[PDB]
């Protein structure tokens, strides 16, 4: 039976609506404050729940996060091991929604980067998958993924690199332990750059994109830095996505068509994580998964909160 | 050129002197409090530098163990990587010492379970060894471990299991990795517990310690759960120290004559341990190095502090 560890951050989101990403130098008014809950660990965990999926987050936060807890909680998600640390405050977001521009986030980790003393036991026995990112402590992703690849039977693994790691963090990344790869197209630019290919779809012209990308997949399967048992999911914004399994044939599939204006894609790609691992879980071919994950961020991308906008399974 | 790298801990230690450890539900007057430096990472590079290594300490203190980073800088230890927090304390080891007993420790992490966000690269470029212990989170142990036995050529890794590790970890440790064990009798019992044995050498009455602390070795060394690859160094106390490298005989040399009453026995393991490593990285060979070992140990069980009783090369 099916469940997922995610294993990752919590943030307060603050999003200060800007004309523009500010410049070096400037000062600017925000318009408006909108605070909503988020981080890549919360908002996956919330998408797995939403969809029908048994997930647990383990992770941090502060007192003044307890009320994103309780709305994990409210979904489904467990939080057995969302630990609450005193003097300590929860991870936030400082979001620049601009008004013509994409947005730009800064990080503060707080409670994302605690890790309690003594170091307990993590048993993943209950688990058969595991989502990680990039938002907590790099050595503590690194022993989840390597106790999820040595397990027997191994856990199905999927990371999504988010913030990006060092070029050397990316080549010496267990790849041999991860199932899935979970990336946009600039995403797989930056580890093909660091694994001293100079193909970088990150920079491809929209029409070219899908060829670019598809081609930057089978050169990153076949890259002496990476590993061959990965599999790979390169989201293509708008225009789709590209999922290959080793040694197949890289699938296209386009978005699915929007119902109502795009708002905020915050966490769009939390929510096709969340969605696809859910996927995974529901023992459903890898095709319909993806299908049902493009239904589900088309949804996210017309709503305003990370974790608010994610559908239910429908 | 040898380059030995400590990731561990740094502890401001308080000696509280009593008549014996308190017991549950007592209270009970100390006599006096000493504070002095100490923690596992700090006492093992200090001593490798008393020893006459290049040796670097990576770690965290807070803004009140400053004194303590320069007590190391004025020793030769490299603290570029020993961090300073702002708004956290330094690790703290409160010490029972007792007048007729083992003494009694109660760590408190604080600064030495601090990772600074974002998780930079770190590079083992410039290292030949490596020094781990179990004071500051598991998982950064784990890592730098790891990428210690995955360097071309690999590092020379020694660890000492203190505090001693939950029994899952033991049994998930990267044993592989790992070029040399140091621990006492005890902790040589608590392995081979997790690993399913009944040897427990830790139990041995003081005239059977060399026998059964040498089968133990054997019998560790053949543990499914170990690695074959791994050298162990298993101090006896005043009963001497056995040496093993995979395949080869258990040796035996016995403890230094004393030439000054026995004071304070704190950290005269980790004095071992850094004079052990400091022997690896001169070129010594194995029965040399460890006789100096037992000669600066000696010296050291004679004075007070875990870091100021850490002998010259003599």
């Amino acid at each position: 039976s099916s469940r997922c560890l995610v294993r990752g951050s919590v943030n307060i989101d603050e999003f200060f609506h800007l004309p523009h990403i500010v410049r070096p130098g400037e000062t600017i008014s925000s318009t408006g404050l909108t605070k909503r809950a988020g981080g890549k660990g919360a908002n996956q965990a919330f998408a797995v729940a939403r969809a029908g999926g048994q997930v647990e987050l383990d992770g941090a936060i502060g007192d003044d996060g307890i009320w994103v807890k309780e709305m994990l909680e409210s979904a489904g998600v467990g939080t057995d091991k969302l630990k609450i640390v005193k003097d300590e405050v929860t991870g936030r977001a400082v979001i620049q929604s601009a008004a013509d521009g994409e947005n730009s986030i800064v990080l503060h980790a707080g409670a994302n980067y605690y890790l309690p003393s003594p170091t307990p036991t993590t048993s993943l026995a209950t688990y058969t998958h595991l989502l990680v990112q990039n938002e907590v402590p790099l050595s503590s992703t690194l022993a989840y993924l390597t106790a999820a690849g040595q397990s027997s039977p191994p856990l199905t693994s999927v990371f999504n690199p988010s913030p990006m790691l060092t070029p050397a963090q990316l080549r010496e990344f267990p790849w041999k332990h991860l199932s899935w790869l979970i990336v946009n197209e600039g995403e797989l630019g930056d580890l093909l750059l660091a694994f001293g290919s100079s193909a970088n779809p990150g920079e491809a012209k929209e029409d070219e994109l899908q060829a670019k990308a598809s081609a930057g997949i089978l050169e990153l399967h076949e890259n002496d830095y990476f590993s061959k048992n990965v599999g790979i999911i390169c989201t293509l914004g708008a225009k789709g996505i590209l999922c290959y399994e080793p040694g197949k044939e890289v699938g296209y599939l386009p978005a699915a068509k929007l119902q109502n204006p795009v708002k905020d894609t915050t966490g769009a790609g939390d929510c096709f994580a969340g969605y696809f691992v859910a996927g995974l879980m529901s023992g459903k071919s890898l095709q319909d998964a993806l299908k049902t994950c493009l239904v589900a961020c088309g949804i996210c991308v017309e709503n305003e909160g990370a974790m608010e906008s994610v559908p239910t399974l429908n």
